[PDB]
């Protein structure tokens, strides 16, 4: 009756944020990432994109790590697989080239939770947690994962980003902030049975 999967949580407090070089989109705007999305489908189908979410607490209040963008939009830590490589390895692969350290210590990433699927039907803003009716080519398959921190960690952050914690209940139904992946995370966490070290 304990079917809930336990997770440790640490300190805010316990985490390093160094700064590293900018780490820049391959996309300088809205229109160009739809037109690159456009042209690698006819080259290589479906964008199959990953992202982590790491969570720690202060005094036992849950924050998921999120990037900020200068102070313009937020996005979890992940991206683009290439083709035919392994989601898992993947996102590895994505959050060392994110968060991974100047010095280059092998960091010790932990991921065994999805956590959801999201599916972009068009080239367009919209996604869903499911293949919306008469889509039979969605044209991104989106993979969500819970991260398991270590105790610490020294992470370096792109100094063209800010890495911010943000508590659950600032993500709570708010789509218009965060977006519909991030505001729904507060729902996709509550099964998990975290620990406060
Ligand atoms: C994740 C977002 C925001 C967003 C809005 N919608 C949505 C869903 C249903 C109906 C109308 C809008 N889905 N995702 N999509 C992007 O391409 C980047 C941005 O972060
Ligand atoms: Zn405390
Ligand atoms: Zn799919």
């Amino acid at each position: 009756s304990m079917l809930e999967r336990t997770i440790n949580l640490y300190p805010l407090t316990n985490y390093t944020f160094g700064t590293k070089e900018p780490l820049y989109e391959k996309d300088s705007s809205v229109a160009a990432r739809f037109q690159r999305m456009r042209e690698e489908f006819d080259k290589i189908g479906m964008r199959r994109t990953v992202e982590g979410v790491l969570i720690v607490h202060e005094h036992r209040l849950p924050h998921v790590l999120l990037l900020q963008l200068g102070t313009t939009f937020f996005k979890l830590p992940g991206g683009e697989l290439n083709p035919g490589e392994d989601e898992v390895e993947g996102l590895k692969r994505l959050m060392t080239e994110i968060l991974g350290r100047q010095d280059g210590v092998l960091q010790d990433w932990v991921i065994d939770d999805c956590i959801g699927n999201w599916w972009r039907p068009n080239f367009e803003p919209p996604q869903y947690p499911y293949i919306p009716a008469h889509i039979t080519k969605p044209k991104e398959h989106k993979k969500l994962f819970l991260v398991q921190l270590q105790e610490k960690a020294l992470f370096a952050v792109p100094k063209n980003y800010k890495l911010v914690a943000a508590p659950l209940f600032e993500l709570y139904d708010n789509a218009p902030g965060y977006g519909p992946i991030i505001s729904s995370l507060p729902q996709l966490l509550s099964r998990f049975n975290f620990i406060y070290n």
